[PDB]
This record gives C-alpha cells, sequence and structure tokens, in this order.
C-alpha cells in the first residue's frame, strides 16, 4: 500500500537508496525490478520469508541490509549483482550460507550473525575480497581449510559457535587483526596462529583450551590476553615476556594449582593480573620483583594459605583481591604496600589484624565480610583515606575508639557481629553516610553521638534487641530511631 508508493516514489525521484526497513513487508512486489539505479537498499526488520528474484535486476546494487527477518535463502539470480559491497543477513533463519552468496565474489562485508548455519562450504573460497566475515551465534562445528584463501580478512568473528578445531590454514590470513573463537568448543590452537602477525584481539575465554601454541608469542601486538573459563594449567614460558604491549591478563576459571612458569620479565608490562576460581596454593616468591606497572591482582577463590616472604616489597599494587583463600593470618610486612586503596579479605580465616595494617596511607576500601575476627587493631585510626570499611559477619564485640578518627568513612558494615556497644567516638564520623547493625544480638543501646552524623541516611538495626531505647521507638525502626536520639540527647544545634 505504502511501500506501493513508495517504491513509485523512489521511480520518480531516480534515489539511488532506497530505505523500505521497519515497514512489518512479508512479500516484496516485482515492480522493484525497475528501480535499476539503486546502489543501497535497506529491507531491515521487515517480515520477509523470500527475496523475489526481480532483485537480481538492481546490478547496481552496493549494499544489501536484510537484517531481522525470517530469509532462509536468496534468489539465485543475485548472480548478477556484480557491485555488491556488503550483504547483511543477521537474524533471519539460515540454515546455511544461501548457494548464491558463495558467487558473490566482489563482496567485502559479509554479516551472518544469529541464524541457524552449521557448515561453511569450502566454496568460501571464492569469496577472497572479504575483509570482514561475521558468523557468530550459529552452529558451526568446523571451518574448512579453504578459509585459509581469504587471506583480505581483518575481522573473522565466529563467537559462539561449536568449533572444536581451527584449520592451520588459518595461518595464511596474514591480515586478521580481529579473531573472535570465544563461546566455542575450542580443544586447541593451531601452531599456525603465530602467522597472525598484524592480531591484536583474540578472542577465546569459554573454550575447552588445554594449552596455549608457543608460536602465539609471535602476536606481539595483544593487548589484552582473556584465558577465561577453559581448561589451562600453564603457559609457554617463552609466551608472556615476548607480548611486549600485553596490558591485561586473565587466567581466572580455568585449572591453575601453580603460577605460570615465566621469564624474569613475565610480567613487566600488564597493569592487571586475574586469576580468579582456580586452585592456586601458593604465590611465588619474587613473582612481581620487575612487575612495575602490575596495579591490580584479583586471586580471589583459590587455595592461598600464607602470603609469600616478599609479600610486603609489592609496593606499587593498588588493588588485591584475596577474598575466599585460607589466609588465617595477615603479616605485619603489609605495612609495604603503601600504594594500596583496595584491598578485599572476605571469606578468610583471619581472627586478627596486623599493627602494620595502619600503615596504609592510601587505603579506600577495605572488605573483612566473613572472617573470624576478635578485635580491630588501634592502628586502624589511621587510615585516613579510608572510605568503606565491611566487617560484615566477624565476631566483634567492641570497636577501638579511634575508629571515630577515620574523617573520610562514608560506609561502616558492622552486620552479624557480637557487638555490645558502639564507641562514642562515632560522633566524629562526620561523613558517615551508610551504618549497618543488622543482627547484633547483644546490642542494647546506640550512642546519643549517633545524631552528630549529619549525613547518615542509611542504618540497619534488624534482629538487635536495643533494649534500653523505647520499645516504640526501636519498633518505628532507623528514622525514628534517629530522630529519638537528637530529640533527647544533648546536641542539638540551636
Ligand atoms: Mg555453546
Amino acid at each position: 500500500a505504502e511501500v506501493i508508493k513508495e517504491l513509485n516514489k523512489c521511480r520518480e525521484e531516480n534515489s539511488m537508496r532506497l530505505d523500505l526497513s521497519k515497514r512489518s513487508i512479508h512479500i516484496l512486489p516485482s515492480s522493484i525490478k525497475e528501480l535499476t539505479q539503486l546502489t543501497e537498499l535497506y529491507l531491515y526488520s521487515n517480515k520477509l520469508q523470500s527475496l523475489p528474484a526481480e532483485v537480481g535486476c538492481l546490478v547496481n546494487l552496493m549494499t544489501l541490509a536484510l537484517s531481522e527477518n525470517s530469509l532462509t535463502s536468496l534468489p539465485d539470480s543475485l548472480d548478477n549483482l556484480k557491485k555488491l559491497r556488503m550483504l547483511d543477513l543477521r537474524h533471519n533463519k539460515l540454515r546455511e550460507i544461501p548457494s548464491v552468496v558463495y558467487r558473490l565474489d566482489s563482496l567485502t562485508t559479509l554479516y551472518l550473525r544469529f541464524n541457524r548455519i552449521t557448515t561453511v562450504e569450502k566454496d568460501i573460497k571464492n569469496l577472497s575480497k572479504l575483509s570482514m566475515l561475521s558468523i557468530r551465534e550459529n552452529k558451526i562445528k568446523q571451518l574448512p581449510a579453504e578459509i585459509g584463501e581469504l587471506c583480505n580478512l581483518i575481522t573473522l568473528d565466529v563467537a559462539h559457535n561449536q568449533l572444536e578445531h581451527l584449520p592451520k590454514e588459518i595461518g595464511n590470513c596474514t591480515q586478521i587483526t580481529n579473531l573472535d573463537l570465544q563461546h566455542n568448543e575450542l580443544l586447541d590452537l593451531p601452531d599456525t596462529i603465530g602467522n597472525l602477525s598484524s592480531l591484536s584481539r583474540l578472542g577465546l575465554r569459554y573454550n575447552r583450551l588445554s594449552a596455549i601454541p608457543r608460536s602465539l608469542a609471535k602476536c606481539s601486538a595483544l593487548e589484552e590476553l582473556n584465558l577465561e573459563n577453559n581448561n589451562i594449567s600453564t603457559l609457554p614460558e617463552s609466551l608472556l615476556s615476548s607480548l611486549v604491549k600485553l596490558n591485561s591478563l586473565t587466567l581466572a576459571r580455568n585449572c591453575f594449582q601453580l603460577y605460570p612458569v615465566g621469564g624474569p620479565s613475565q610480567f613487566s608490562t600488564i597493569y592487571s593480573l586475574n586469576m580468579e576460581h582456580n586452585r592456586i596454593n601458593k604465590i611465588p616468591f619474587g613473582i612481581f620483583s620487575r612487575a612495575k606497572v602490575l596495579s591490580k591482582l584479583n586471586m580471589k577463590d583459590n587455595q592461598l594459605t600464607s602470603l609469600p616472604l616478599d609479600f610486603g616489597t609489592w609496593t606499587s599494587m593498588v588493588e588485591l583481591n584475596l577474598a575466599t583463600n585460607q589466609l588465617t593470618k595477615i603479616p605485619e610486612d603489609v605495612s609495604g604496600l603503601v600504594s594500596l586503596e583496595v584491598l578485599i579479605l572476605s571469606n578468610n580465616l583471619l581472627k586478627k589484624l596486623p599493627h602494620g595494617l595502619g600503615n596504609l596511607r592510601k587505603l579506600r576500601e577495605l572488605d573483612l565480610e566473613e572472617n573470624k575476627l576478635e578485635s580491630l587493631p588501634n592502628e586502624i585510626a589511621y587510615l585516613k583515606d579510608l572510605q568503606k570499611l565491611v566487617l560484615t559477619n566477624n565476631q566483634l564485640t567492641t570497636l577501638p575508639r579511634g575508629i571515630g578518627h577515620l574523617t573520610n568513612l562514608t560506609h561502616l558494615g558492622l552486620g552479624e557481629n557480637l557487638l555490645t556497644h558502639l564507641p562514642e567516638e562515632i560522633g566524629t564520623l562526620e561523613n558517615l553516610e551508610e551504618l549497618y547493625l543488622n543482627d547484633n544480638p547483644n546490642l542494647h543501646s546506640l550512642p546519643f553521638e549517633l545524631a552528630l552524623c549529619s549525613k547518615l541516611s542509611i542504618m540497619s538495626i534488624e534482629n538487635c534487641p536495643l533494649s534500653h531505647l523505647p520499645p516504640q521507638i526501636v519498633a518505628g525502626g532507623p528514622s525514628f530511631i534517629i530522630q529519638f536520639l537528637k530529640m533527647q540527647g544533648p546536641y542539638r544545634a540551636m
């Protein structure tokens, strides 16, 4: 109806771009054959199950945009579009690459993401002008050796498929800079992967890799190496020191029991190292002695029972996550870690903290949730940069009076402890915003000085008896308690 007039409009305008997207089109009219001047046809977001043979009359088409339709194929007449440069077939119902697509040898850009494709035929070698090929989110089990004739490829995306291997002939696609293989079933990578010398983005997470080829050392433009969720427990001893632009290394969710063995400069370039969810039973002595730029270490969910003798020499570390290990002590040498801003120690077996904690002048966040802490050291008072202090689920009965010296503290989590009272010095926490006191069964009062925390907007007190406060006030909840402390206490300003 309106597409009749829009096709008609295009005819009289002689416009070389036709946009029929988002028009609920089920059947494309035959008359589209008349608009032979078109170089761009936009049919995306429609209801098309098929393109008519008349589309092959649009022999000047350079762009055919068909995403978000219900196509199963394309007309054999598309053969006649000898100038077609980009075909966009995302989000359709293709069970295979349409036969005609294998003859569109002028194509440089082919988008096939989100279909039902299982096989790439050997005839893929005909599309040797392709620089962008995306077949992400399909059902592909293997690629043909003839992928190696796509020598102009820059981006090859086959993420979210069923690949178990990659043909060694991928090593002939020497222009590739972005190769995404994540979320496949990959058991290995070919030793020829090193032939991809301009490789700068390699997607490998969520596969079944048990090793990395040593030839990957040749891909020295790589700026990230994310091996998350595989089956890796070692690395080629030469690999990391060859990746001289490597910024970040993720070994999370693998089966490392020991740090990978590497050169002296194995960690000399990365800023971030993520080894969370492995089986690592110790951190080697000296492992960060040449890691001047490494500032984030994540060791969460491993098997650590202690820390190396030179722990206190990690002077560049800024964020350290040792959550979900089996640490029983933090050594006094933690005083060495003068750059630390974030220290996460939740879910260990700590009973006390070293006095040396007080040397962490830049510490902003300290998370001690789910330990066995029985006290805090007085030297906590010197953490003047501390903003967030999480002590949830410990065995604390009192806090040091010096807790009130934490000028910058905004978040204080004391839920699930054994507290009998809060110090009056809580009132000098001028910046306190969130105070969690829930599930302290022996906490029977709150100090009037709590009224002095003018920025206090959240406090939890569920399952505290608070029997030294009036029953109806306690039943009113945090809002009523704070108002009561202000009105009955001695601190009203006027
Ligand atoms: Mg899958």
